[PDB]
C-alpha cells in the first residue's frame, strides 16, 4: 500500500496473509473454512495466517493453518487477469473471535465513488522499495467504468473495476495482491494489478466479486 495508513493490529480481521516460506499475497476469510484471494497468486504450498497485524513477529493472536486445497476460476486468462480469482480450502476450521472473522459477500455490486478500505503488506513506494512488517490500510474510492477503460484502453473487463486516485500518490502494490476491498462491510473487489504503483492516471484495477458470488456458493457447497 503506497500512501496509506498502519491499520491498528487486528483491526481488519478478515485479512489474511499467504505464505509459502515467506509472505507472497493477501487474502481475505470467507467463513472458518475458506479463504478468497487472486488467481495470479496460485502456488503450490500455501499456508494461511490469520490474526496477523506483524508478520515478522509472533505476538499471541495469529492462527496458520495450511492449505487443503486451491482452485482458481475455471476461466482465469493469466495474459488479460481476466477472473482473477481463486479458492483456498483450510486443512481445518479457523477460530473465530474478536481478531479472526469472516467478511460478508455482497448480494448488490458496488457503486461509484464509494469509499472503501483496501488493506495489505505491499510494497510502501511509488518506486524504490520497502515492504512493511505491519498490516497497512488505505480508503479509496470506486472510479467510474467510463475513467477505468479511459485509462487503460482496451483492457478492462466487466469482471474489474478501477479504485483509487488519477492524480495518484495513493495505491495498492506488489505483494498487496489477493487481498480485500471491503465497500459498506462486503467484499467488494481483489487487489489484482496496475500499471505501477500510486501512478498518474494508472488507477489500481480490481476483480469484481459480485460477479463471482454463484460460482463461490456452489464450490462451497461440494468441496
Ligand atoms: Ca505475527
Amino acid at each position: 500500500i503506497v500512501g496509506g495508513y498502519t491499520c491498528g493490529a487486528n483491526t481488519v480481521p478478515y485479512q489474511v496473509s499467504l505464505n509459502s516460506g515467506y509472505h507472497f499475497c493477501g487474502g481475505s476469510l470467507i467463513n472458518s473454512q475458506w479463504v478468497v484471494s487472486a488467481a495470479h497468486c496460485y502456488k503450490s504450498g500455501i499456508q494461511v495466517r490469520l490474526g496477523e497485524d506483524n508478520i515478522n513477529v509472533v505476538e499471541g493472536n495469529e492462527q496458520f493453518i495450511s492449505a487443503s486445497k486451491s482452485i482458481v476460476h475455471p476461466s482465469y486468462n493469466s495474459n488479460t487477469l481476466n477472473n482473477d480469482i481463486m479458492l483456498i480450502k483450510l486443512k481445518s476450521a479457523a477460530s473465530l473471535n474478536s481478531r479472526v472473522a469472516s467478511i460478508s459477500l455482497p448480494t448488490s455490486c458496488a457503486s461509484a465513488g464509494t469509499q472503501c478500505l483496501i488493506s495489505g503488506w505491499g510494497n510502501t513506494k511509488s518506486s524504490g522499495t520497502s515492504y512493511p512488517d505491519v498490516l497497512k490500510c488505505l480508503k479509496a474510492p470506486i472510479l467510474s467504468d467510463s475513467s477505468c477503460k479511459s485509462a487503460y484502453p482496451g483492457q478492462i473487463t466487466s469482471n474489474m473495476f478501477c479504485a483509487g486516485y488519477l492524480e495518484g500518490g495513493k495505491d495498492s502494490c506488489q505483494g498487496d495482491s489477493g487481498g480485500p476491498v471491503v465497500c459498506s462491510g462486503k467484499l467488494q473487489g481483489i487487489v489484482s494489478w496496475g500499471s505501477g504503483c500510486a501512478q498518474k492516471n494508472k488507477p489500481g484495477v480490481y476483480t469484481k466479486v459480485c460477479n463471482y458470488v454463484s460460482w463461490i456458493k456452489q464450490t462451497i457447497a461440494s468441496n
